[PDB]
């Protein structure tokens, strides 16, 4: 029943609201970090359609059950690890979810900004799927940056390099994620 809108800002409110409670937990174990953030994103994260994206359906298609779930937990393991500490160090304010556009019933977008202590604006796009009657992110755009397309290129090339062999692909995705950070730090 949640509008994109409605989506975007309740999830921000509940994830903020956990990371100020519970911060100095969540730098002591990674684990209950991890589990709060899976918790939380989880119902609004359409995970599959991410992982597909990137991978891209050529080779979506050629990925066992366990191939893909070991690189949805290798993935979102590593972002925790290269982007979570920024999250817990959040004692900022000011997060305006803009007002959202129309949609089509199936595709819905969702403008975000975030002003930092320095009082610099950073621009937040969201792009959102209608799944069996529920919005879930599909991708989002940070600072111009697309992510879904960051960490398409990164798999491409780690795919490049390892001959296409999707196991060593996935076995070594935390260090592209690492080297898809770094790649995005520098634009």
């Amino acid at each position: 029943v949640q509008t994109p809108h409605e989506v975007v800002q309740s999830t921000t409110n509940e994830l903020l609201g956990d990371l100020k409670a519970n911060k100095e937990q969540y730098k002591s174990n990674p684990n209950a970090f991890y589990d709060s953030l899976n918790r939380i994103l989880g119902p609004v994260v359409d995970a599959d359609g991410i992982s597909r994206s990137i991978m891209t359906v050529k080779y979506s298609r050629k990925a066992t059950p366990e191939q893909m779930q070991r690189f949805q937990e290798n993935f979102k393991r590593s972002l925790m690890q290269f982007y979570g500490n920024a999250l817990l160090e959040y004692n900022n304010q000011g997060i305006t979810v803009d007002p959202a556009k129309a949609d089509d019933g199936k595709r819905a977008s969702v403008g975000m900004k975030v002003t930092g202590n320095n009082g610099a604006v950073y621009p937040v796009q969201y792009t959102l799927e209608n799944i069996g009657g529920e919005w879930k992110v599909r991708n989002v755009i940070v600072n111009g940056i697309n992510i879904g397309k960051l960490f398409r290129d990164q798999f491409a090339d780690a795919m490049q390099r390892n001959g296409n062999d999707l196991d060593k692909t996935i076995d070594g995705w935390a260090g592209e994620v690492a080297k898809a950070k770094q790649a995005a730090d520098n634009s």
